[PDB]
């Protein structure tokens, strides 16, 4: 009963999801109890073909059948779900929603400030979507070619994601804080051969450079043939280049309201997402359709409690895999509305996500703890002047939560009326890997919990290499096979997917984090293992600083460690032995402070 | 039984259709009677999913079936039919009809010399289409891009329409008699990557220089990789540029005689058909197709043993959908005619249905016009006692006409069906079921299966309720094989058609509606003329006369066109718009 | 009971087929007894839509079922087959037998040497055909375009062939001893944009040079955007061009191990295969892709007796039609596997094609009689030292097998109990025409025996045009209907295809051959009927000799004809006269010269056997040679001339028949 390795572990009481949830439940839950789950657990570790495929044919429309559920292996690096099958993302995210009630709500879009907010239906979305895509394609954009998007976080972005797929092409969001240069690096990576932007951007009240970026990246960029511009300012200063540039209101104007969707192969890249690794340049994580779909609607369903009745408010980001899964893909593939939010949680003040529940009467928010810790610093006074009894499902997503965290967010945000999902998993899984189920799973304050569905989570001894059995142990988290939504190489590096992934532990997948598992089964998330930092959230390379740091003239050493910061998780030190930083990464990846030794 | 409003109506006996119609009828009609006919109508109108599901699976061979039937409004400019199906539009026109009956006759062709003229079954179509849509096959033409067709009306140009539509790509036919400036607008407007066309072209005797307009116009189209050029008169005197042009008879003797179709979607374009700048008006592949052979089978009475000969040119949508799409859909032989009703003689119309026993006879009341004034005498050399069914398009027909029609041509014993429609409307719209609808001489009749008819009161925009009413004619929901688009100006499309009256379809032309749900076709509100059934724009005839550096009614075409300007201005209009759209005269002020 | 016309059936007795072949046999056979074999062939001719529509669903994996099963004529060269059915060859070859058991051994690959040999599963064989088909989609190879091929028989040729098809597109495999010349070609006719070769290639020890002969042909292949190079000798000194060539092992690294197949239509080209006519250039034979699989895997089941359990051993090359169809196609269909040979049957001993049976206990065992004869004549002491007693097929193709051969096939390598299969077919016509069931026709030794599934077979009456009713006859062998794997057209040159198959006799497909019919239906292949030669089973062009011979400025008139060989079947004799030769010593040194021409501009093994220098060709008054002269001194048959008052140059004749004698053997 006592951990002698889970020293998380002891003493720590189950908290059962609070009856209020069950009251707000619009109907009967997705899955009774704990013991439903593990029937089901275990039935998708054990026969993958009987759990998946009935799911698959449940969740997705297919516009060609799948002959079969699930291929390869992890040391092969040939994994591949629902083969010979076809279908198309965006009409399974739009089309069949449309069709079905065209009035709904889909993106319930908040701005930057909120006199600019506003509300897309599914058929409003699939109106807007088929324009764009009807740009694209006279522009010679088909299926394999790659299209580059560097956007806030609004509606556009959503469109232009939905709008690529729908031609079948990969689409590759771009962050709207990198830099010029992290710009030229990605798109280029892609052979990208057109990029959707806008002229500039709002956040936090400020106005963000965001056409000027482009125009300095794309001097080095050959393959981009001709750019899509929004104007979300309409600033009259901003340069379009001739015969490349073109406005987003002027080109959708020329096509219709409906444009036909392009099938795709089951196994089709449905985009790459570039993330920082601990060696060397960032690499372009590569996501199938149908299993990356199914990823996204399964855990949506399951881990949130999402029914067609609930509204949904990641706060998170397009230009990650947060928004990617579960502001998009994940919502929209059920059906239900999302909230798409432009700004930051302290513009106008810090009451503005509660502003936003309360307008919209959401019913799960999603979150990451470094915009709890700072609304805890600055707004907690905030949170009392909005009603937010509409939620039932809280979320936590991108980093470790600490207890303290994790009761406050209880309290103050849920009443202690709510059930919390702390969600551990990664960009390149797709969708999540360990979370509480809401309703099902009891917590305990800091762990993710269980396994999902398909995940069959192992620890390693990082020394020997050899599986751990029993509980109360620490090591390496691995998965022992792969899933659905598990991606399936990195863009034309596959020996660098190979030497990351699943050579440094044959036979498993390496997730480069370290993690404990309790008498109870319960996944205590430790952290990474390799030399990556997680600050705000985001997942930043030390290799990347030191190297942005060395483009100096003047410096000839440099090494970037991590320490703690009760704001942003985890803060970067720079040691540099004889700006730079925010011109080679971005602003948000600058060092805290830089150390001249 | 007094009409107030529509004075066209008042003492106009119906017109039973002849008790000969039923006896030269090879089968149980389609529909009974009119009773019948409403029932089918008011289900087109309120259930248009059990309606049309159900007969375009009938009428229509689909590689994917489709999931929903209709979708979009017009006021948002997104209509769409049988979402998610598949199909190609030379596969339900040729193939599943030469693996049938692969010598069922498909193209009757009486060439404007008849000595040249020939058929081709429906095997002999297969492998022409297969052979050239393989010539554009290996030069790059994939599904997506445009081709443009400048030919007369041959089997050349059925060919060559039904091989770029058997790749998936939109055919964009130019009517052989434009200039070379109105071939170089389109082109450059729908970005043809490749053109078919002919070295010369032979109506009525007189030799048309075909292949040197096209020269004349590819000066200014960079789009235009490749020509395939059909030697017509084989003229060596003609020049093909080195790289570019190719050789109708070379190129398809490389390839064999089966090439498989390429499915597109059915709101895949079909084909750009530009009507007066000059606008490409886009139709879908599935409504497109069903509406055709809905309406060729239903308004005529169309049996596999029958033969249609429309009079027509492709260059119009006449063609593509009653000489070409309709019948071959269908399966039934269909008589393309290249010359003119005058060569060699007045009696060439008589003896090509003579000739062929054609049943089912489509013609524009301007050559009705014609042949009355220059060769009524010929009509009664001629049999011509095999017809049943003769349609009237393009512009109205006088009750004169229209009696005319009936006596000596159809002897007393035929159906009339006037037809009323527009390129944008893909098929018809309003017309006298043969055998079904009796007739108004000079009327319409019922509007068609799927087509809510509707007058709307132009100054408030309010519909017009109950009968003997008049107004402009709107439609109130769309229909399968409506127009879509303006290729790559949406905006125009939606300014025009749906914009006018939100929620309703805008036809730009007035009509009137008497006691008996009969409509009466009143003519054009805009400024747009109809000159031997031809849609002329006179801002585009006025625009050819300022560019020249010097400038700063009619009982046989119906209207005729009149220039003032502040023997050369003739031909400086024949050199921007066409011959055929010349100015009658030119009065110089 | 007794022949008139057709002399090679008198007294010949019926051979059964032994009853260790059916001990042998894993299963119940495919077919019961040779009535049910006359039953399904009725019907394949009779009702071909529901003989084959059946068997085609039950044979291939289809991604879109097919609405009609058979459509056009000869006359028209308009045959489909299977119209709107889509389906990928990698797929039917592969993923589905992957899938099902991915260890399951499937190219048993035999190296030159030995100790090079391994075995790749199904698995294995999914994984490198993903990766390479993931290179050239980076590169831009889609659907529509063509991929050359330029490799040994070994696993990379196979894995290149499948790629391609993953694609959509469609692959050219040119023989790896064609020279530059040749490979420039084929090359430039089917526009190629990419192609796949080694830098050296091993063959009876030898050392090949692959890449050297590519590289020197590319600089006449502008369409050649790219160059995938696999490191067979890892030879450090062959260079690769910048910006042109990489290498397999660098590029197939960056790819993923699965890749989605692309679905094609039944009717489009899975290959050109180009073939030798009597034209001087080389013709691409075009296969559509779903007639062509249900031949490959219909003859490979019934007329071997192929089951899951067997193992095939095609002693045949893809760089010629025996090794795509029963090499590659026929046996990965059926998921069974299949042996592939880089080597020779005489290195590093005559015994290696029994060495590599006994190994790996392969049950079927397909042959060219050229290599039966010279295994008679080098290696028949080395057949006691193995097993083979696994086999119970044998089967052989690409010429007349002599009744001689039949008896020491079935003897030696037999051991007088297995079943023979002596196929008659064509590159043209894709898979088996005529052949004995395996286990169900008795065997004529010499006999085709009889048509397979859906061929109906005619005999034409050469100077009538006339079909010949009845048996013991005589004449053209003609086909009186289209089949799912007869080629579909030439590239690009559908002219050809008509003038050569489909016009000469029409409403019939023109085989090129003569044939017998005898009282019992059997067929006997009597040769070729045009001037077309058979060197070891292969199909030689000898206008294309010519021509080559011409190249040369020493030469200015070459006539080639074909004679008989004693290994070879068929051996090419060239007659050349030169421009001021003379010198009656320096001959030989001349002969030499000409020979190596030929060896560099269409490959060695298509090189002249012998070179006669004369003073001039028999021509006639037109100018133009009467090679049936040469035809008949260089068989000894100088008298049977006839009268040659016809040709311009008579007194040419007599210097012909004393060049001949005199240089033949030298
Ligand atoms: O969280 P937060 O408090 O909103 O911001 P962070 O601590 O991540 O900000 C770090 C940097 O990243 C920038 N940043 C973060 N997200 C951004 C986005 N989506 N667009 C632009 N810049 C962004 C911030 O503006 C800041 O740059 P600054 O110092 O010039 O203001
Ligand atoms: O009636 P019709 O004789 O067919 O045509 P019209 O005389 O009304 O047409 C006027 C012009 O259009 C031309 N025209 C009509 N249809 C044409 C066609 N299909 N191809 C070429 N020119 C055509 C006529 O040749 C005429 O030119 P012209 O005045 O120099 O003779
Ligand atoms: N619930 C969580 N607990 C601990 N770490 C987390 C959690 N969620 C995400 N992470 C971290 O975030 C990384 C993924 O970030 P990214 O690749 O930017 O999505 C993981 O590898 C973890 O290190
Ligand atoms: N039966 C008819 N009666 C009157 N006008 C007609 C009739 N049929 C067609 N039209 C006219 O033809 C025009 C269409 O021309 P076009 O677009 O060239 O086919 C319509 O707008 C009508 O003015
Ligand atoms: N079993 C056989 N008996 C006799 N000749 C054959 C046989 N198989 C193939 N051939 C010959 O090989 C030719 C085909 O040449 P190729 O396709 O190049 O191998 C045929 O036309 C025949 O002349």
């Amino acid at each position: 009963q006592t951990h002698n390795v889970v020293h998380e572990a002891n003493g720590v009481k189950l908290r059962e999801t609070p009856k209020e949830f069950f009251e707000r439940q619009p109907n009967k839950g997705h899955i009774h109890d704990v013991n439903q789950y593990k029937q089901m657990y275990e039935q998708s570790i054990k026969d993958p073909q009987g759990f998946f495929g009935p799911l698959a044919k449940e969740l997705l429309s297919w516009d060609h059948d799948f002959h079969t559920v699930k291929s390869g292996t992890l040391k092969n690096g040939d994994a591949a779900w629902f083969l010979g099958g076809e279908l198309n993302a965006s009409y399974n995210c739009v089309d069949r929603h449309a069709f079905a009630n065209p009035d709904k709500p889909a993106l319930i879009c908040e701005a930057d400030d909120e006199k600019d907010s506003h509300i897309l239906t599914y058929g409003d979305l699939l109106r807007e979507v088929s324009k764009v895509a009807g740009v694209l394609q006279s522009w010679g954009i088909k299926k394999g070619d790659t299209v580059a998007v560097y956007l806030p976080m609004n509606a556009q972005a959503i469109i232009a994601m939905l709008a690529i797929a729908r031609l079948g092409a990969a689409h590759s969001v771009i962050f709207a804080g990198f830099s010029a240069g992290s710009i030229k690096d990605r798109v280029n990576d892609a052979s990208c051969k057109a990029l959707i932007t806008c002229d500039e951007g709002k956040r936090g009240g400020r106005t963000t450079n965001i056409k000027k970026l482009c125009d300095e990246a794309l001097v080095d960029c050959p393959t981009v043939e001709k750019v899509l511009v929004y104007k979300r300012t309409n600033n009259p200063e901003i340069h379009l280049t001739e015969g490349r540039d073109y406005y987003w209101d002027v080109e959708t104007a020329k096509f219709p309201g409906y444009l036909p969707p392009v099938s795709v192969n089951s196994e089709d890249p449905l985009f790459l997402l570039y993330t920082s690794g601990s060696t060397g340049t960032p690499k372009g994580v590569v996501h199938s359709t149908a299993g990356y779909l199914l990823g996204a609607a399964l855990s949506t369903k399951y881990i949130f409690d999402i029914h067609p009745e609930d509204i949904l408010f990641t706060a998170g980001d397009v230009g990650w895999i947060t928004g990617h899964t579960y502001a998009l893909y994940g919502p929209l593939l059920l059906g239900v509305p999302t909230i798409i939010f432009e700004g930051t949680p302290a513009y106008p003040d810090y009451g503005r996500f509660w502003q936003i529940v309360e307008k919209h009467k959401a019913t799960h928010f999603y979150v990451a703890p470094t915009a709890l810790r700072l609304l805890r610093k600055a707004g907690e006074q905030e949170i009392a002047k909005y009603d937010l009894s509409s939620l039932r499902t809280l979320g936590s997503v991108g980093e470790p939560i600490s207890p303290d965290i994790w009761e406050w967010y209880n309290e103050f945000v849920g009443k202690n009326q709510c059930h919390i999902s702390d969600t551990y998993w990664q960009t390149e899984s797709g969708s999540h890997l360990i979370a509480p189920l809401a309703g099902v799973v009891p917590n305990k304050p800091g762990s993710a919990s269980y396994p999902f569905f398909g995940i069959d989570a192992a620890l390693i001894d990082p020394v020997t290499g050899v599986e751990i059995e029993g509980n109360d142990a620490e090591g390496v988290l691995a998965i022992k096979d792969h899933w659905p939504s598990m991606a399936r190489t990195v863009y034309k590096n596959h020996t660098k997917y190979m030497d990351t992934y699943m050579n440094p532990y044959p036979g498993y997948y390496f997730t480069g984090d370290g993690a404990a598992r309790d008498h109870d089964g319960y996944y205590w998330i430790r952290g990474r293992v390799d030399d990556v930092v997680n600050v705000s959230g985001h997942r930043l390379s030390t290799a990347e600083i030191e190297a942005a740091l060395i483009e100096d003239k003047k410096v000839s050493e440099a090494a970037v460690v991590g320490i703690h910061d009760d704001i942003t998780g985890q803060a970067v030190i720079a040691y540099v032995a004889l700006l730079q930083v925010r011109k080679t990464i971005g602003p948000f990846a600058a060092p805290k402070s830089v150390i001249i030794v």
